[PDB]
């Protein structure tokens, strides 16, 4: 298969250009107007900002670098920026900026006006099986990109994917993402996403991703995730059991589908044997989806967000507005040196 060999050969080149030498300090703070919060995590906030001599609108990711050395995910903070600096797809947001201070480490993104996939979920209750096929296509078209990178995605998501002007996907939240050849072992990711191996503590694969797009795609064709509960510990135990019940409506392309991406063992899941990702490219649930149009972005979509210019945050919902707190000294520069 040439025309995807050709362009996946070419996409691990202009990848590694980058991925062996990072861009590092290319923007400050104060070239930025800080505008509102549009999320929070862990050790930091994503807020609109707007740069003062260009006039355009970012989104920037503020992280406390002593609230990561507390909670020691140094690396996965290092991971996230230096992956998201070296890759270019259509559907995953763009870093166009990134520099860090005495007390914090900062990613200037692209801002995507639509909001989070959550959001619009949420708000139609769930989608219907041409609409989430749309997303789904987009998902499958990212991580094809992504594995050919010997990278996994651990976070997929309806909060860590934005929905732009033209109803595509942007993938954010490249904060559990990592590079390696084989496998891993950090327990990573959100509960009712995670796969069998991750909850038993194994070396896990690529084939994560593949098993968490079958929750996405459950979840935005039902509503609701394949696996839930009130603690972890419960939703964890209905993952490992080989066992998930599908919505009536479902239609019987999607429960078998389903079924092979929900695959708790991983030599048998889609996406992760022998023929790859051809084997849900091929699938009768994706018969109707023309893959060169996808990517090209030329499918009619079908949703667009509701806003008004491009620095609109309608979408996006409020969140208490704190201060950006910069230290006068230093703090911990030697574990930050490569950001
Ligand atoms: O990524 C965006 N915002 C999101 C949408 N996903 C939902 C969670 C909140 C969030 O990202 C964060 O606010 C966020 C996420 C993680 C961390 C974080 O501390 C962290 C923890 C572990 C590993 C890496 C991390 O960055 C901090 C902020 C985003 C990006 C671009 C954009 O135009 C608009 C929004
Ligand atoms: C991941 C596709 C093959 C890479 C060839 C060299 C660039």
């Amino acid at each position: 298969q040439e025309s995807v060999k050709e362009f996946l050969a070419k996409a691990k080149e202009d990848f590694l250009k980058k991925w062996e030498t990072p861009s590092q300090n290319t923007a400050q703070l104060d070239q930025f107007d800080r505008i509102k919060t549009l999320g929070t995590g862990s050790f930091g906030r994503v807020m609109l900002v707007k740069h003062k001599e260009s006039g355009n609108h970012y989104a920037m990711k503020i992280l406390d670098k002593q609230k990561v050395v507390k909670l020691k995910q140094i690396e996965h903070t290092l991971n996230e920026k230096r992956i998201l600096q070296a890759v270019n797809f259509p559907f995953l947001v763009k870093l166009e900026f990134s520099f860090k201070d005495n007390s914090n480490l900062y990613m200037v993104m692209e801002y995507v006006a639509g909001g989070e996939m959550f959001s619009h979920l949420r708000r139609i209750g769930r989608f219907s099986e041409p609409h989430a096929r749309f997303y789904a296509a987009q998902i499958v078209l990212t991580f094809e990109y992504l594995h050919s990178l010997d990278l996994i995605y651990r976070d997929l998501k309806p909060e860590n994917l934005l929905i732009d002007q033209q109803g595509y996907i942007q993938v954010t939240d490249f904060g559990f993402a990592k590079r390696v050849k084989g496998r891993t072992w950090t327990l990573c990711g959100t509960p009712e996403y995670l796969a069998p191996e991750i909850i038993l503590s194994k070396g896990y694969n690529k084939a994560v991703d593949w098993w968490a797009l079958g929750v996405l795609i459950y979840e935005m064709a039902a509503g609701y995730p394949p696996f839930f509960a009130d603690q972890p510990i419960q939703i964890y135990e209905k993952i490992v059991s080989g066992k998930v019940r599908f919505p009536s409506h479902f239609s019987s392309d999607l429960k078998d589908l389903l079924r092979n991406l929900l695959q708790v063992d991983l030599t048998k899941r889609f996406g992760n044997l022998k023929n790859g990702v051809n084997d849900i490219k091929n699938h009768k649930w994706f018969a109707t989806t023309d893959w060169i149009a996808i990517y090209q972005r030329k499918v009619e979509a079908p949703f667009i967000p509701k806003f008004k210019g491009p620095g609109d945050t309608s979408n996006f919902d409020d969140y208490e507005e704190e201060e950006i707190r910069v230290s006068i000294n230093e703090k911990c520069g030697k574990e930050f040196t490569e950001f």
